[PDB]
Order: structure tokens, then C-alpha cells, then sequence
RNA sequence: GGAUUGAAACGCCAUGCUCAGGCUGGCGAGUGGGCGCCACUCUCCA
């Protein structure tokens, strides 16, 4: 069930999805490493509608954030 | 039930492959070659 179809970025992208329940499987550069520059991290909608950048590296197919709710990016 | 740099967003209207031209004039299948040599229907019952 859902209240909408999820999309892609844009509408006319739907999106199928599932619940998992188990372990992740492998990825395709599970043993590569990548740089991507910085890249978007969120919207602040309460500090009239400020974006937030931060530094994003892929390794193992795994990227971690920093949180966003984290008032030092806030700066 | 606030917010996926998102929510809305036509590649569209239409255009001849056309007019016309001979595969034609003409050439012998023709000269001549034995089906021949010889062979019992024949031996019986008023």
C-alpha cells in the first residue's frame, strides 16, 4: 500500500520497491573505490529555504552522510 | 498529510518522379551405300 506512487526525481519515473528482511547482497564495485565531489545534503526549509553541501566518497558501493539534523553544518 | 532543485510542459503544420523512343536488315543439311548364301513334315495299322 502506499498514499502515492513513489517516483525517481521526477513523475514520470515510477519506482517498484519492496521490504527487506534479510542481509545486503554484493554490489557491483563492492571492492573499488570512487570520489564524487561535494554534493547536496538537504534543504533548510526553516532558515528560509538554505541548501547544505558536503564532502561524498564512495567505497564498497556504501555512501555515509553526516546527519543532516547536525546544527554545525547548519553554518 | 509541508516541501523528491519538486509540483505544470506536443516536434508541430504540408509537398507528381515527371514528359518519349523499331532488335533491326538475310543465309540449301547436303553429296551415295544388295538383307545375302542353303535347308523333305517324314517313317504305321480292313
Amino acid at each position: 500500500q502506499s498514499f502515492q506512487q513513489p517516483c525517481l526525481g521526477c513523475r514520470e519515473f515510477p519506482a517498484s520497491f519492496e521490504l527487506l528482511e534479510g542481509d545486503v547482497p554484493l554490489s557491483c564495485y563492492a571492492g573499488e573505490k570512487r570520489d564524487l565531489g561535494y554534493m547536496l545534503l538537504d534543504i533548510d526549509f526553516e532558515r528560509d529555504m538554505t541548501p547544505l553541501f558536503f564532502k561524498a566518497v564512495m567505497e564498497d558501493g556504501v555512501i555515509t552522510p553526516p546527519s543532516r539534523t547536525s546544527p554545525e553544518v547548519r553554518a
